């Protein structure tokens, strides 16, 4: 539940995201594995990279990083309202992926670290509670849809 000023500054920031989505797909998809590497195991594409240079060169990776923040921005761009675009995703990491919930923590936090990364000093603190607040309702809807197919 966030408020229109709320939205206002979520897709504000999703602005300086779109200017750059491969790079900043990418270094989010990066931090995700170097900082959780069990994370790397559910990519059987990805599983070869043992090395951060590898990620970084990785144009497959890159490419996974523009079709996951592409999905995430249309999902943001819906303001709460992505019920349909959210369940095929949830059905899809929940029963072919099996992608627990846990990970979808990890990767948002490493979205916030990634921002003030690539903008320091240009993501200000209520611009890191907007995003913060829209990835927990994004987290929280996935959520339940994991409960209602009994997914760990
Ligand atoms: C912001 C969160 C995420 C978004 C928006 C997202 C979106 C997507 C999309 C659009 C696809 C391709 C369509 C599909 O299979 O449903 C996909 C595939 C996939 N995702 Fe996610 N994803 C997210 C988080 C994660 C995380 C955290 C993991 C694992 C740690 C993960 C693992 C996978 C895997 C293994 C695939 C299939 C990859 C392939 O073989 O092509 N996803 N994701």
């Amino acid at each position: 539940g966030l408020s229109d000023g709320e939205w206002q500054q979520v897709l504000n920031v999703w602005g300086k995201v779109e200017a750059d989505i491969a790079g900043h797909g990418q270094e989010v998809l990066i931090r995700l594995f170097t900082g959780h590497p069990e994370t790397l195991e559910k990519f059987d594409k990805f599983k070869h990279l043992k090395t951060e240079a590898e990620m970084k060169a990785s144009e497959d990776l890159k490419k996974h990083g523009t079709v996951v923040l592409t999905a995430l921005g249309g999902i943001l761009k819906k303001k709460g309202h992505h019920e349909a675009e959210l369940k095929p995703l949830a059905q899809s990491h929940a029963t072919k992926h099996k992608i627990p919930i846990k990970y979808l923590e990890f990767i948002s936090d490493a979205i916030i670290h990634v921002l003030h990364s690539k903008h320091p000093g240009d993501f200000g603190a209520d611009a890191q509670g907007a995003m913060t607040k829209a990835l927990e309702l994004f987290r929280n809807d996935i959520a339940a849809k994991y409960k209602e197919l009994g997914f760990q």
